[PDB]
């Protein structure tokens, strides 16, 4: 039960940290695309 | 898409100067019309 714990559990402490950076990559790459969708706005700003 | 980017699409800021430059170009040659078209007009003030 030792071996299969080590096999096949997650230790959570390393699960979380996991998540706390997957979660921080998605809400950055959410918040870059806000800036990606809108530099190519940046054309019509020249003339037109 | 980066190899397709660079082939088929346009850089805007290189296609603003063409069409500045060609406005330019057409305005003049518009305008410069109007001057061709009036030199013949010099004739009649000779002699009539």
């Amino acid at each position: 039960t030792n071996v299969r714990s080590r096999i096949k559990d997650t230790d959570f402490a390393a699960e979380t940290a996991a998540l706390s950076k997957n979660q921080v990559l998605q809400q950055a790459g959410t918040a870059i695309l806000a800036q990606a969708n809108q530099l190519p706005q940046a054309v019509l700003s020249l003339l037109r």
